């Protein structure tokens, strides 16, 4: 899987919206509960070159929210969040000023991968999917969802 | 949108879903989602109707339903129920390998779609699942799935 060169992670400070998923695997994603099913609200970029998700999801009939940081590898766009190396998260591209698109991937087993386009503004932005459905081309994905501009406003897409 | 010169004789037999999408996630996102059914096989009638012969996961076991599609006066359009409100909308179709179709329901406030990509043998079909990616690029959909070889031999399941 292919990531960006030359990522700038102190241009991706601030507030984002999911505005679309794709998951290799339909149970990663279908279910409003499901394990992939996260949306990222926040992008904080630490001074050590690390990058801290603020996410929200979906558990037990409450959205609730949770702090990830992706520790850098030698690979700017390459981040981890275990220390067995298992689970990674991937840059694939931005242009800083309104996208992001990104993947979390686990080479555990079956590689399992959970993509995401991130958008500055919560409007729907055609450029912005079409460059995650281009991104995506070469990935084995098997489902993929996309939000419109009032579930983007609210806490868990409600 | 809808295809000119369709033969339901040559749509008959042996079907499995390949691939499903819907305007809404709600319709696909669960086993027990409304539109979260499997073909199973397709028989015209005489009259020129078509019966689509379907599955659904309820309650962890395959239930099966036949569903009437009535020839209207606009070919590959077919309406399910009297009041006009449920149609299957036939798309796309080569007979030998793949079938593209929609339900419509335009009950207010908004209208549904829950469109599949059919084949005739359980084995993933880029071909079939291109043309299915390229059809709903005119629609508004928000949720789309498709089923590895081993999904496809297990039915519902
Ligand atoms: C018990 N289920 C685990 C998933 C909970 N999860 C949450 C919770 C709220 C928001 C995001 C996430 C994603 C990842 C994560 C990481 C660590 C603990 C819990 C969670
Ligand atoms: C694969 N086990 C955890 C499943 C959810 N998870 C995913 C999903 C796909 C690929 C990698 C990961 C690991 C990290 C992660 C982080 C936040 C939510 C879900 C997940
Ligand atoms: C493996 N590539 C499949 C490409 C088309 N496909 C997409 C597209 C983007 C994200 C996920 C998916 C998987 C399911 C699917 C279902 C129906 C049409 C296209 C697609
Ligand atoms: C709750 N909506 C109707 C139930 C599911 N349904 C759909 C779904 C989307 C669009 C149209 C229709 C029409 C009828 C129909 C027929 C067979 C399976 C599902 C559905
Ligand atoms: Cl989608």
């Amino acid at each position: 899987t292919q990531t960006m060169k030359g990522l700038d992670i102190q241009k991706v400070a601030g507030t984002w919206y999911s505005l679309a998923m794709a998951a290799s695997d339909i149970s990663l994603l279908d279910a409003q509960s499901a394990p992939a099913r996260v949306y990222v609200e926040e992008l904080k970029p630490t001074p050590e070159g690390d990058l801290e998700f603020l996410l929200q999801k979906w558990e037990n009939g409450e959205c609730a929210q949770k702090k990830i940081i992706a520790e850098k590898t030698k690979i700017p766009a390459v981040f981890k969040i275990d220390a067995l190396n298992e689970n990674k998260v991937l840059v694939l591209d931005t242009d800083y000023k309104k996208y992001l698109l990104f993947c979390f991937e686990n080479s555990a087993e079956e590689q399992s991968l959970a993509c995401q386009c991130l958008v500055r503004t919560p409007e729907v932005d055609d450029e912005a999917l079409e460059k995650f459905d281009k991104a995506l081309k070469a990935l084995p994905m098997h489902i993929r969802l996309s939000f419109n501009p009032t579930q983007l406003e609210e806490q868990c897409h409600i």
